[PDB]
DNA sequence: CAGAATCAGCCCCAATGTGTAATACCAGATTTATGAGCGCCATGACCAGCCTCAAT
């Protein structure tokens, strides 16, 4: 739910890019890995408090 | 000329407004909590080539 009203389940997101369910779930577990990749992120990580 | 009436002037009585510096039971109806169940967005496991390198 990012910069508008309200999100979007991945099957209406998949609906509307024309691409598979598993193939967006993969794009976003491939995006999510490289924002796990060091080297960036730093003050993402320093967000926390504890 | 003195009389008292109905109007302004005057006066007594009531009213509000102020007061600083950090019982009993009975019956009929309702609802929240545990009963399971359909159904599913998203977890873990494959699995075909287009995209990205090598030798001659």
């Amino acid at each position: 739910g990012i910069d508008m009203n309200t999100d979007y389940t991945l099957e209406e997101v998949g609906k509307q890019f024309d691409v598979t369910r598993e193939r967006i779930r993969q794009i976003e577990a491939k995006a999510l890995r490289k924002l796990r990749h060091p080297s960036r992120s730093e003050v993402l990580r320093s967000f926390l408090d504890d």
